């Protein structure tokens, strides 16, 4: 579809298509990872630990709401996470 | 119709898409051959792209659709050597 977001991974970002935006934030942070483990490389025992997903607030997004409800179309969004 | 521009350092260039169905990576070599006509390097000179970028930094998946990742017109800055 249309709808799409970026996520930080520290200073790396990383554009996730949501089509619908109807996709509940817990799927979301998955489709997050796996893009950033892409971009990012490529350790044999790496390993990513999401914390919570933030506005540039700090505004927190909860697991199990639904994606579009909880922002908007474009929208930056910061992950605080742990990895290596 | 759907086309965007891709940056090769400060030479823009602009590539067709169809509609926007081709994957990221499919775009890529798109946007190498016409940067090559463009200005031309040399017989040798040899050319690879990380990856594709937003204004903002948004990195672009090589295997996501393009028009499901970027919209129609955009500007994308690739980030490469030569």
């Amino acid at each position: 579809s249309e709808f799409k977001v970026t996520v930080c991974f520290g200073r790396t970002r990383v554009v996730v298509p949501c089509g619908d935006g109807r996709m509940k934030v817990f799927s979301l942070i998955q489709q997050a990872v796996t893009r950033y483990r892409k971009a990012v490389a490529k350790d044999p025992n790496y390993w990513i630990q999401v914390h919570r997903l933030e506005h540039g607030d700090g505004g927190i997004l909860d697991l199990d709401d639904i994606l579009c409800d909880v922002a908007d179309d474009k929208d930056r969004l910061v992950a605080v996470f742990d990895e290596q």
